[PDB]
């Protein structure tokens, strides 16, 4: 309605120039409401319109990161914000669909990925994908205002985030122990850093028919640090056997491996009440707050 046209007219200051009649709208989060859309030459359009002050600072980071990615990779895409401004950030829609569920609407069609059923090519392609990602020059992200970690910094990092999840709910004194016991063991922290996603999850995969990845969307974590972080989906959601699969492919591509990278992950996936710690402290929420002390084994009632 008054909205469409609103879209239009945002779009004409910024030189794009769309089909009215293709629109469609997505979540409107904390920080900006999505716009599907064509534009006169019939490429689709990803458009964000900021409901929120601030959208540059708060922005500046993953668009950095964006550029980083969009000049390096070849073997993936990842959305190229080539409208950045105040008023509308848009971008050309990626290739794929998300892997897994679409929800949020009417009908019940495209499911989860099936763990019985996974194609070979998608381990073999994430790995592929993570690999190139992984190489990209930190010295260029240095340069920008991303977070980079030495091998050291990342290993300081985790401690330091354990230690103030404590101070605020207290830890079980099993999990506690496990923690400290792969803080203090030499042989599973990796020995290099590299570029990662940060937010690698099913739904922020983009795949081809025959399940290959194409690229990745959700940036909002990129940073230079573990690159272990972006192995965890392939753990939680396809087991040991999906974490291995994603390991070979990633190894055999050339990224860097190490004999405990495996068992680091498992560890690394063991502190995740860390994270849900983190965010019921962030957020507030009572809900997350009652899940992260469950998580940490607080003797609760
Ligand atoms: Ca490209
Ligand atoms: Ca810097
Ligand atoms: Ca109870």
């Amino acid at each position: 309605s008054k909205d469409i046209k609103q879209v239009i007219e945002i779009a004409k200051k910024h030189n794009l120039f769309l089909k009215e009649e293709t629109i469609q709208f997505n979540e409107s989060g904390l920080d900006f409401q999505a716009v599907f859309a064509q534009d006169n030459n019939g490429i689709d359009w990803v458009l964000r319109l900021p409901r929120r002050e601030d959208v540059m600072p708060r922005t500046k980071v993953e668009k950095q990161a964006l550029d980083l990615v969009n000049k390096y990779a070849i073997s993936f895409q990842a959305p190229n914000w080539i409208i950045y401004t105040e008023e509308l950030i848009a971008y050309k829609k990626l290739d794929g669909v998300p892997a897994g569920t679409i929800d949020h609407n009417i009908g019940n069609y495209i499911w989860e990925i099936d763990i019985n059923n996974v194609p070979e090519l998608f381990h073999k392609s994430l790995g592929r994908v993570l690999a190139e990602l992984h190489s990209i020059p930190s010295n260029k992200a240095a340069a920008l205002d991303l977070v980079v970690h030495t091998p050291e910094e990342a290993r300081m990092s985790m401690k330091q985030r354990m230690d103030a999840v404590r101070a605020k709910f207290g830890v079980g004194e099993n999990l506690w122990n496990r923690w400290q016991a792969w803080l203090n063991d030499d042989d599973m922290w990796p020995k290099k850093t590299g570029l990662i996603h940060g937010d690698v999850h099913a739904g922020h995969t983009m795949i081809d028919k025959d399940a290959n990845v194409t690229g990745l969307i959700d940036w909002t974590e990129a940073k230079v640090t573990d690159v272990s972080h972006d192995f965890i989906f392939n753990y939680r959601a396809f087991g040991e056997e999906g974490l291995e699969a994603l390991i070979l492919a990633y190894k055999e591509i050339g990224g860097y491996y190490w004999p405990k990278m495996k068992e680091h992950i498992i560890e690394l996936n063991a502190a995740y009440p860390v994270s849900i710690a983190e965010f019921a402290l962030v957020s507030g929420i009572e809900e997350y707050e009652q899940m992260a002390k469950e998580a940490l084994e607080v003797q609760g009632s």
